[PDB]
């Protein structure tokens, strides 16, 4: 009974998804000091979404930068590499830039049932694909 081995340990996934999305919450959070009274509910649930979304398509070069870094250790990886890493991505994307581009230019998506159940997943949930 042959098992297919994921392309990254659970837990080190769990930890990359965990600090990224809670770095850009927490920058989407501090821009909405100012945007949040401009926004509706179902924009700014959107925009949490862009969030999670932002996440999946760009793991495939987030894979790339983590590998090329932990390739380079020399000695076991441990899933504290892993939520270093997750968190300087989460950290250091400043997407407010991206959050303005959205709302200057209308382009915050509408709110879909796809998106609230992105949304409502943990972020140890939220799909990730490898291949």
């Amino acid at each position: 009974h042959y098992v297919e081995p994921k392309f990254l340990n659970k837990a080190f996934e769990v930890a990359l998804k965990v600090q990224i999305i809670a770095g850009f919450d927490r920058g989407l959070v501090k821009w909405l000091r100012v945007h949040g009274r401009t926004l509706s509910t179902v924009q700014k649930k959107a925009l949490y979404f862009v969030n999670r979304r932002y996440m999946q398509t760009h793991w495939a070069n987030y894979m790339l930068w983590i590998n090329k870094k932990i390739d380079a250790l020399g000695r076991t990886p441990v899933v504290g590499d892993y939520t270093r890493l997750g968190a300087e991505i989460g950290r250091r994307i400043d997407m407010a830039y991206f959050y303005d581009f959205l709302k200057d230019k209308n382009m915050i998506p509408k709110y879909l049932p796809y998106m609230e159940e992105i949304n409502r997943m943990r972020p140890a949930d939220v799909p990730v694909k490898y291949m």
